[PDB]
């Protein structure tokens, strides 16, 4: 009751900051998750033993893929974290105690492949989900995990509280859904500019919860340089593997998927940066203010790929 989780001086003063890396150390994700959980949420959120058995067994459901893995869970939540810890008083209880689980949980028993490629293969979760289809079976997953035996780190809400927090982590995780966005971010973008946005309306702050979704999600083009360049080369070792995939069902894939078409790689990142990560931030930084450093360092990382492009690196 009386235990603090701390972590050594540089971590204690870097994890405070949007850019932060959680580092090589394996070993050391559940104490940053934990820590995250203590100062944004309180000591008294989770009973530590069940809040343990729980983020060990959602490492487990975690596969070994170069970028979908345990790494990307506990980066998402961090980025959450920081968004929450410079938003203070914006957030009720239940939605600080939802969000980091949700961002953990969000891509639980990722196979490294699109929702296009589970329909053309045409992957049983294809059948059982339509759309969304990654983004459906990672809550199934999730709530798996929280119906395990000494796992329900919810147990001690009541009976609508929990529901509520259900509710929270589903609309979360199904916003991570990277085709609703698009759509999400315009409807965002048009209330914050007539000047209808309402946070007391919960179909807007669902919308607002969705954006900041993405935004932790897409966080790796939010980090230091060299942070960014070597996170994209996981990124891209999955889109190839699926486009190999792509190429023996007899489908040419897009030229993002293909190993062929390396070299279009920085004009690529471009197109990424101006159509999904700049808007992201952009808006993100329009509704909450605070989040501004986020996209201060995707504009730099845009400008590192300019550079790449002119053969300046
Ligand atoms: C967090 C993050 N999430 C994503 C998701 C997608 C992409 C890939 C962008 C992208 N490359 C291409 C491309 C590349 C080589 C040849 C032809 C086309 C097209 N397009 C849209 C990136 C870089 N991401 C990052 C950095
Ligand atoms: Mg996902
Ligand atoms: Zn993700």
């Amino acid at each position: 009751g009386l235990m603090q989780f701390t972590l050594p001086v540089r971590l204690c003063k870097e994890i405070e900051l949007f850019h932060f890396d959680i580092g090589p150390f394996e070993n050391m994700w559940p104490g940053i998750f934990v820590y995250m959980v203590h100062r944004s949420c309180g000591t008294s959120c989770f009973e530590l033993e069940k809040l343990c058995r729980f983020i060990m067994s959602v490492k487990k459901n975690y596969r070994r893929v170069p970028y979908h893995n345990w790494k990307h869970a506990v980066t998402v939540a961090h980025c959450m974290y920081a968004i929450l810890q410079n938003n203070h008083t914006l957030f009720t209880d239940l939605e600080r105690k939802g969000l980091l689980i949700a961002c953990l949980c969000h891509d639980l028993d990722h196979r490294g492949f699109s929702n296009s490629y589970l329909q053309k293969f045409d992957h049983p979760l294809a059948a059982l989900y339509s759309t969304s289809t990654m983004e459906q079976h990672h809550f199934s997953q999730t709530v798996s995990i929280l119906q395990l035996e000494g796992h329900n780190i919810f147990s001690t809400l009541s009976s609508s509280e929990y529901e509520q927090v259900l509710e929270i982590i589903r609309k979360a995780i199904i916003a991570t859904d990277l085709a609703l966005y698009f759509g999400n971010r315009k409807q965002l973008e048009e209330m914050y500019q007539t000047g209808s946005l309402n946070l007391n309306n919960q179909s807007h702050r669902d919308r607002v919860i969705g954006l900041m979704m993405t935004a932790c999600d897409l966080c790796s083009v939010t980090k230091l340089w060299p942070v960014t360049k070597l996170t994209a080369n996981d990124i891209y070792a999955e889109f190839w593997a699926e486009g190999d995939e792509m190429k023996k069902l007899g489908i040419q894939p897009i030229p993002m998927m293909d190993r062929d078409k390396k070299d279009e790689v920085p004009q690529g990142q471009l197109g990424f940066y101006n159509a999904v990560a700049i808007p992201c931030y952009t808006t993100l930084t329009q509704i909450l203010p605070p989040t501004e450093p986020l996209l201060k360092a995707c504009r730099d990382n845009l400008s590192q790929w300019e550079k790449v492009i002119r053969g300046e690196e």
